[PDB]
């Protein structure tokens, strides 16, 4: 049920290339738009990824980048997922031609928050939530991509700038580390793709965070939006809200402004 016949695929255009592999745009069975992620050899723990791909099949939500299947009878293995015509959210934010309204930015945050509240309702962690791991479709809808994928990367590259103090100190991952990452993601949305702690190294950022210091308010963020994103960064993990509470807060702010 999780396996796709690679012969059902037609490759139309290359979307990206990196140490993770090559991503191409294509069609499934002649008409269905798909993204084909060809995994670089030796880059991933492939047996484990195949086992958990079946679990990822049942994760279905309108704001999750949907997994259609995997091709594992050949090398490189393929991950067949939803096609998102406007690509990476980070690059999308950095394109200044869009002249974004803060209303569109809050809508982006709400998209991501709905996806994350669904994942939380399934007790599934993303473990690498960030704008570089979000995608934008032709309608402008933002969806969460590559959830749980870092568990199978075989590997300086750790997302220090998206990590709470307990992760940086003792590697304690939980739903609250996803919450912290979501706060940093709202920051980078309202900063139009700016790098968190842009004038700091990863080491300086870790020291900054352990000292209790935080990011501060992006210019496009109102007081209520900043309050929402700042609430994700409480030093005590259990004092950080849930994604359901964050969704309520964002909906309230959308109604207010
Ligand atoms: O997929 C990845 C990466 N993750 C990855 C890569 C290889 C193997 C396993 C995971 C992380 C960021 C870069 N990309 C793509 C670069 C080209 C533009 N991308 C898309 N454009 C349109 N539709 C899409 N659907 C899914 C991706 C995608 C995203």
């Amino acid at each position: 049920s999780w396996e796709i016949d690679p012969k059902d695929l037609t490759f139309l255009k290359e979307l990206g290339t990196g140490q993770f592999g090559v991503v191409k745009y294509g069609k499934w069975r002649g008409q269905y738009d798909v993204a084909i992620k060809m995994i670089k050899e030796g880059s991933m723990s492939e047996d484990e990824f195949i086992e958990e791909a079946k679990v990822m099949m049942n994760l279905s939500h309108e704001k999750l980048v949907q997994l259609y299947g995997v091709c594992t009878k050949q090398r490189p293995i393929f991950i067949i997922t939803e096609y998102m015509a406007n690509g990476c959210l980070l690059n999308y934010l950095r394109e200044m031609r869009h002249r974004f309204q803060t209303q569109q930015l809050l809508e982006m945050c709400k998209d991501v928050c709905e996806a994350m509240e669904y994942l939380e309702s399934k007790q599934f962690l993303h473990r690498d939530l960030a704008a570089r791991n979000c995608l934008v479709n032709d309608q402008g809808v933002v969806k969460v991509s590559d959830f749980g994928l870092s568990r199978y990367v075989l590997d300086s590259k750790f997302p220090v700038r998206w990590s709470p103090p307990e992760v940086l100190m003792y590697s304690k991952f939980s739903s609250k580390s996803d919450i912290w990452a979501f706060g940093v993601l709202m920051w980078e949305i309202y900063s139009l793709g700016k790098m968190p702690y842009e004038r700091f190294t990863n080491s300086e950022t870790a020291e900054h965070i352990a000292q209790g210091l935080r990011l501060y308010r992006p210019h496009l963020a109102s007081e209520k939006v900043y309050t929402i994103m700042y609430s994700c960064w409480h030093e005590k993990a259990d004092e950080r809200p849930t994604f359901k509470i964050l969704l309520s807060n964002i909906l309230d702010v959308m109604d207010e402004e």
